[PDB]
C-alpha cells in the first residue's frame, strides 16, 4: 500500500514533467511518418440507391516523439502509460471519400510508451463513396478510399504500413458480406499544382453478398 | 441536516484535493462486470445488426476512496459525476454504432473505497439474426473489455455466469433463450500481455 | 430592481445533493402532449410530454423584504443541482425540446419543467380496438435510492389538457402513481412514479 | 477602429443583466420569415418547417455613446456572449435545428437583432393536403419560464414573410399568420403571452 | 525550431481581432470543389451534396516576419482558436455536417487559408434529374450577419472545381457555377453579397 502509492505518485509526476513543463504539430524541418494499419471488422451496409457503404474497423496509428520520451530509471522503471488523446497532440487522418462524420466506437485513450512512440487505435464506423454494383455476382463490386492528413502536406506528415494485406482476422464470420480482399497501400503522388507531395493510404477492397 | 451537507462537502473536499491517475502494472485493477438484459429492441437480416438494451454494472475500488465515516458525520456514500473520478474503458468490441447512453453518468462511491456504476445503453452490436423465427432461435456474442488496458493493469471478473433476465421486458417482440457472461483470458504470440474479455452471448427468438 | 436581483443571486449561491440524513423529497407530474409514433414491428413508443419537477431546499429561502420585493427569479438549470430524473424502460436518449431553465420561489421551492421526447419499451397491440393499448414507464432518480430521494405526485391524474387534438392517438386515460417497492436483493426502498397510459388510434 | 470596438466590449460586458423581473419587463418583438414545409408525415401527424426567427428587445445596459467610441453604431457578437430571449416552440416533437450561426447584431441604443434559421418538426394533422382547402396547422411561440409578467411579446405584423418561401416547394402556401395572444388560466394569476404561427398549405400542382 | 514555432503563436495570440468592420472591412474569397451529390429525394424536394469549400481571407494582426521567428512562412492552427468568417448557406434544410478536420493554416503575409470538407442538404426540386437534360438546383452562401460593408465575398476563380467528383456517383453533373450577387434591400442601405452555386446534374 506504500509501493502503490509511491507508483501512482510516479506516474502523476512522469505526466507532469511531460505534459506541464518541456507540441506544435510537424513541420517541414521536423517531419513526422505515422504508421497506419487497418482491421476490417465488418462491412456493415451496401446502398445502391445512393453508392454508399458503411465500414466498421479499427484504424492503429502509430508516430513518435522526442518530447515523449522518458527514462524509466527516473520514474520508477514505468516503461508506458495510457493518457487521453486530448492530453497529446493526435495527426488529422481523414478519410478523403466520406459521405458523414466518422462514427468514434472506441474510448479516445491513446498508449505512450518510454521511447516516446503513441499508440492510439481508434474504433469507427464510416460511410464513404462506393459504388456496390456487382456485390450479387461472383466477381464481387470493390471500392476504394484513402486516408491521410486533411492540412499536413507530404512534407510534413508522411504515411506507411507494415503490410499491404488489411487485417481480417476479426472480420465478422457472418457478415451480410464476404471480403474478397483488401489492400492498404502507401502513395506518393505528384500534382503540377503543388510542389509538395500527396501522400495517403489507399484501401481497396472487394467484397460480394456471401452465397 | 445543514451539518450532513457540510460533512458532504468536506469528505468530498478531502477526496479530490488531495490526491488516483489510474491503474499499472504496480497497480492493477479489478473490475466486477454483470448485465442485466432488459429488451432486445430490433434484430436487422438486411445489415446483420441486433439493438440490445442492457444495464451494465461495474465496481471497483480503490484505496484512495477509502473514509472512516465516523470522521464525516457517518456518511458512509456518495454520488458523483463520472467525469470527477477515474472510470474503466469498458467497451463492446463488435458494436457497429456508438453506444447510447439511457442513465446519467454519475456514479457512487462506499466509504471502503468501493464504486459502483450502472451505465444503461442501448447498443447495436454485430449479430446475424437467422433462425430467430424458428424454434431454435438465433444466438449472437459480442466481447466486451478494456480498450487501451491488457490484463496487467485490468482483470476483469463476473460475480455470476448468468446474465440477469429478471428485468428483461416481458412484451419484447423477442423471448430469451438464454443469456450468459463468460470472462475469458487470451494470450497471442505477438504479445506478451494476457487480454481479459467478458464475453455476453444471447440466445434468443421471435415472442409466441 | 435589477439592483437587488443581481445581490439576491450573489448572496444565494456563494447545494451538493441529498444524503440519508438530509433526503430530499422531489414532486413529479406530467403534462401529456402527443403520443407521436407506436412501432409495432420494435414494440418501442414515442411521447412527447413536459416532465414537471420541483423540491425544495433550505438554501435558496430569502425574504422578498430584504431585496425589492422579488419572491423568484430564473437560473440556468446548468447553474444548480437537479434530480437525475430517468425512465426505467427508455429505448433511446431522451431528447430535450425546451429550454433547461428554472423557477426559484422565495419559499426556496425550484420548479424545472423540460418538454421532452421519450422512446420507452411499449406493446402496442389493441391499439386499432375500441378497449386500445395499455402501456407502463416508471421514473425516477437513477443513482439515489430512496435513502436519499423520495417522490410524490400533486394529483394521480396526468395533465392533458394540452394533449395535441388531432394525434394520430387519443388518451383513453392516464394516471401517474408513486411507488415504494422492497425487493430481497436489496436494503433500500425503490421509489419511483409509474406513468400508466391508455390509448387507441383516434376515431 | 478595432480599439475602439475591442473597449466598447470589455466596457459593455465588465461593468452581466441578469434577465427580465416584473419590476422591469422585457419587450421581445417576433416575425416569422417562412422558407420551406419540408416534409409533413400523415403517419405521425409531424410538419417540418424552416424558417428564419427575427427576435429584437432593447436593454439600457446595453446603450452607450458613439462618440466616446470613435463613431461605432453598432457590433456583431456571439449570442452566448449576451442574454437572449428563451423563445420556444410549445408543440415541437424533435429538438429544433438550428442553420445559421449564432451571432447578434447589438445597436448603440441598446436594441438587439438575432435572427436564427431553424428547422422544426412540429405536431400538425395534415389531412387534406393533396386537396383543394389544403391543410391547416399551427404551433405557439413564447417563453417557456417567463410569463407575461416578465417577458411581453409583440409583432410588427401579424402576416408571415413569405418573400423567401421556396418556390418548388412540394407545398404551396395559401396563408400563413402570425397572431400574439393573450391566455388567462383558471389555475394561475399570471397572463401567457405567445405568438401563433397558423399556416395552411397544400401540395404544390 | 519546434522552439520557434512555439514563440510565434505566443505572440500573435495570448498577446493580442474582434472581426471586421465598416471601418475596417474584410475580403473573403469562396470557391467550391463538388465531390458526391449523394441523394436526391423527390418526397421532400431536398438534395445532399458533398463538398469541399475553400476560404482565404487575410489579416494584420495575423503578419509576420519569416526571419525573425526561424524562417517559419506558414503553420496549423485549430479554426477554434482565430476567428473565421460565418460563411452559410442560405437554403440549408439541416445543420451541416462536417467531414474533415476544423483546422486553419495561417501564412506569414497573415492570409488565412481553412478548407472545411462538409455535407449539405438543402432545398432542391430534383424533377427532371431522371432524363436527358436533368434537374437544375441552386444555393446562395454568405456571411450571415455580416453585410457588404464589413464582409465583402468574392470567388477566388469563376469556376467550381469538379475534378475530384466521384466518378461513380449516382448522379452525374452536367454543369455547376459559382458567381457572386450583389443586392440592394429596401430595409438596409449596405449592399449584401452572396455566392450562388447552381448544379444542374441527372441521373447516371
Ligand atoms: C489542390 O487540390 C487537389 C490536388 C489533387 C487532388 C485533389 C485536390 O483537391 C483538394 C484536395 C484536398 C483538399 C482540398 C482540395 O480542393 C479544394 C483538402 C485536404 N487535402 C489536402 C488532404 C486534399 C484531400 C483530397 C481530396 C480529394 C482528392 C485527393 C485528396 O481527390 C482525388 C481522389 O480522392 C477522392 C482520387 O481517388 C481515387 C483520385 C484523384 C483525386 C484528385 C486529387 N484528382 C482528381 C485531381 C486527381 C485524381
Ligand atoms: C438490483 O437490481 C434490481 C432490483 C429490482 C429490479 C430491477 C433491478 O435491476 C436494476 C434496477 C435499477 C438499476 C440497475 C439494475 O440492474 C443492475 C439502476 C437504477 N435503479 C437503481 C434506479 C434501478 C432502475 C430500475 C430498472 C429496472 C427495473 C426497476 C428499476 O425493473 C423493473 C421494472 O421496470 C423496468 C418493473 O416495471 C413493471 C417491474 C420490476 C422491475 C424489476 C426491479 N424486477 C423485475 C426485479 C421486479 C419488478
Ligand atoms: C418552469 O415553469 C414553467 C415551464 C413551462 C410552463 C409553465 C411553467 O411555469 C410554472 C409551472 C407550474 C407552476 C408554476 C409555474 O411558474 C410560476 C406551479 C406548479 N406546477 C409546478 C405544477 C406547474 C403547473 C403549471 C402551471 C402553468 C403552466 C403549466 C403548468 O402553464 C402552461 C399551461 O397551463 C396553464 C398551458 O396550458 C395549456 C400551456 C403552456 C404552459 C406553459 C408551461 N408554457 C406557456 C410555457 C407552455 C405552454
Ligand atoms: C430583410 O429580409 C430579406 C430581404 C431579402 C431577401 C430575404 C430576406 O429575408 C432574410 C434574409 C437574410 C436574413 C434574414 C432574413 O429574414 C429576416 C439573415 C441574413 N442574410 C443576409 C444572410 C439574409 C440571407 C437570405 C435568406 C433568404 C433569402 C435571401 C437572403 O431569400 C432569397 C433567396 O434565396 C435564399 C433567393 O434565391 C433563390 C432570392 C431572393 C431571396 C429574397 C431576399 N427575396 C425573395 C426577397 C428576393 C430574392
Amino acid at each position: 500500500d506504500d509501493d502503490k502509492l509511491h507508483s501512482q505518485a510516479n506516474l502523476m509526476r512522469l505526466k507532469s514533467d511531460l505534459f506541464n513543463r518541456s507540441y506544435p504539430g510537424p513541420t517541414k524541418d521536423d517531419p513526422l511518418t505515422v504508421t497506419l494499419g487497418f482491421t476490417l471488422q465488418d462491412i456493415v451496409k451496401a446502398d445502391s440507391s445512393t453508392n454508399e457503404v458503411d465500414l466498421v474497423y479499427y484504424e492503429q496509428q502509430r508516430w513518435k516523439l522526442n518530447s515523449l520520451m522518458w527514462d524509466p530509471n527516473e520514474y520508477g522503471n514505468i516503461t508506458d502509460f495510457r493518457t487521453s488523446a486530448a492530453d497529446i497532440w493526435t495527426p488529422d487522418i481523414t478519410a478523403y471519400s466520406s459521405t458523414r462524420p466518422v462514427q468514434v466506437l472506441s474510448p479516445q485513450i491513446a498508449v505512450v510508451t518510454h521511447d516516446g512512440s503513441v499508440m492510439f487505435i481508434p474504433a469507427q464506423r464510416l460511410s464513404f463513396m462506393c459504388d456496390p454494383t456487382g456485390v450479387d455476382s461472383e466477381e464481387g463490386a470493390t471500392c476504394a478510399v484513402k486516408f491521410g492528413s486533411w492540412v499536413y502536406s507530404g512534407f510534413e506528415i508522411d504515411l506507411k504500413t507494415d503490410t499491404d494485406q488489411v487485417d481480417l482476422s476479426s472480420y465478422y464470420a457472418s457478415s451480410k458480406y464476404e471480403i474478397l480482399s483488401a489492400t492498404q497501400t502507401r502513395q506518393v503522388q505528384h500534382y503540377s499544382c503543388c510542389p509538395e507531395p500527396y501522400i495517403d493510404v489507399n484501401l481497396v477492397v472487394k467484397f460480394r453478398e456471401r452465397r
